[PDB]
């Protein structure tokens, strides 16, 4: 309980060509429109994903996904190393350098190359995600109950960046600390 609450800009050189952000970079929408997006290396050709700007090496740190799936969509949030595969069909796991829960309505998963489906006591509107680079916890809470969702153990060996993904129409996120 004395993780830093963190500055999250999501950064539009990563974001799939199917992802809107905000003008203040603090929400993202699952856009009907693929965007003429410059294919850039730093950006998710497949993933309908995009990376928060400034990674983290070191500490406690935390931050809030507000999450609205208006017509049966997903919400992803997490972290990754920053070498994750961006090109390419990406496979969201830790071997992969991605730690990550995947929220759609009645369904949550840990992201891994065996999935583990978890029942919560209610549907997150807000999910915590709470980083201990130093022990090597990634924890998810509902931000508002602070109902235990999933803790994933990994080693850091380089940077983490906050990760984030939508999929369908009327699917959104917004950030807050």
């Amino acid at each position: 309980l004395d993780y830093e609450p963190a500055h999250i800009s999501l950064d539009p050189q990563t974001s799939h060509p199917k992802l809107l952000l905000s003008e203040d970079h603090q929400r993202a929408q699952f856009s009907y429109k693929w965007q003429n997006s410059p294919d850039n290396p730093q950006r998710f050709d497949r993933a309908t994903c995009v990376l928060a700007h400034t990674g983290i090496t070191g500490g406690r740190h935390t931050w809030v996904v507000s999450i609205d799936l208006a017509h049966g969509g997903s919400c992803t949030v997490g972290v990754v190393s920053e070498d994750v595969q961006r090109k390419g069909e990406l496979r969201l796991r830790p071997e992969e350098g991605v730690w990550a829960v995947r929220l759609a309505w009645g369904f949550v998963s840990a992201l891994g190359s065996f999935p583990t489906r978890l029942t919560l006591k209610e549907q997150p509107r807000q999910v915590r995600v709470s980083l201990d680079y130093e022990v090597g916890w990634v924890t998810f809470t509902n931000a508002v109950t602070r109902e235990p969702i999933y803790t994933f153990t990994a080693s850091f060996t380089r940077k983490v960046i906050p990760f984030f993904g939508l999929w369908g129409r009327g699917s959104s996120f917004s950030l807050s600390s």
